[PDB]
């Protein structure tokens, strides 16, 4: 097939993914150049869904000046029936590779996860906090994590394994802090905390219940322990912050 994003061209590779409204595509430009276009169709879109759309373009947009880990939006063609984001194209999203992968390398979780708190840090920086992180937000693109959306635009998916605390009690950075430290737990233990938890109403009655100790089984990694330990604090309050994370010995130290 084929398409057109402003005045360029671009040959369909595969379809990357969907959404309800939304479909996500594997695309080549006239140069021959490999994007991921992503198409939404408006024709059923509420004005205040159609915000919530604008003001994750617009933030995505300003975002990418600020730091490499954001995924970069080259262009985009919005009218009252559609919108065409060109967005650089990833290898594959997080979720899919840890479920795939059998192990994961030290080094590789490490690198990855100095990446997750960049990302989240420049939205913070900003005003943004994403409340609904899971593994599913981060794309390898060379090596490279990068943090998909904001959030902000409306509608794995409905997973509660990353919920932090206080989000089921009903919202500050701190929310994104525990998000982040199930996704390291989930890299270092190969589940997230609550996971062996089928039942929704009990797992949700686990994550606030404070005499419901969670298991952190000893490895090798001693500063690794203590990151998850910290991250994975109930009281947003005595939960380490992001500005924090980044001078840990877990990011800092050989
Ligand atoms: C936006 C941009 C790029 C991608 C995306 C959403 N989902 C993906 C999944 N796998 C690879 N690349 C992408």
């Amino acid at each position: 097939q084929s398409m057109s994003v402003k005045g360029r061209i671009y040959s369909i590779l595969k379809q990357i993914g969907s959404g309800g409204s939304s479909k996500v595509f594997q695309v080549l430009n006239e140069k021959k150049q490999i994007y991921a276009i992503k198409y939404v169709n408006l024709e059923e879109a509420d004005n205040q869904t159609l915000d919530s759309y604008r003001n994750e373009i617009a933030y995505l947009n300003k975002l990418q000046q600020h730091s490499d880990k954001i995924i970069r939006l080259y262009d985009y063609e919005i009218t009252d029936q559609y919108i065409y984001m060109v967005m650089e194209c990833g290898n594959i999203d997080l979720n899919s590779w840890l479920k795939k992968k059998k192990s994961i390398d030290p080094w590789e979780r490490k690198s990855y996860w100095k990446n997750m708190l960049e990302a989240v840090h420049t939205i913070h920086q900003h005003g943004i906090v994403h409340s609904d992180l899971k593994p599913a937000n981060f794309l390898i693109v060379d090596g490279m994590l990068k943090l998909i959306d904001f959030g902000i635009a409306n509608q794995q998916v409905g997973t509660v394994n990353y919920m932090p605390p206080e989000a089921i009690k009903d919202i500050s950075p701190k929310s994104d802090v525990w998000s982040l430290g199930c996704i390291l737990y989930y890299m270092t233990y190969g589940k997230t905390p609550f996971q062996q938890i089928i039942n929704q109403i009990s797992k949700l009655h686990a994550i606030i219940d404070p005499n419901h100790e969670i298991e952190f089984p000893d490895i090798p990694e001693k500063d690794l322990q203590d990151v998850l330990k910290c991250c994975l604090k109930r009281d947003p309050k005595q939960r380490i912050s992001i500005p924090e994370l980044l001078a840990h010995p877990y990011v800092q130290i050989q």
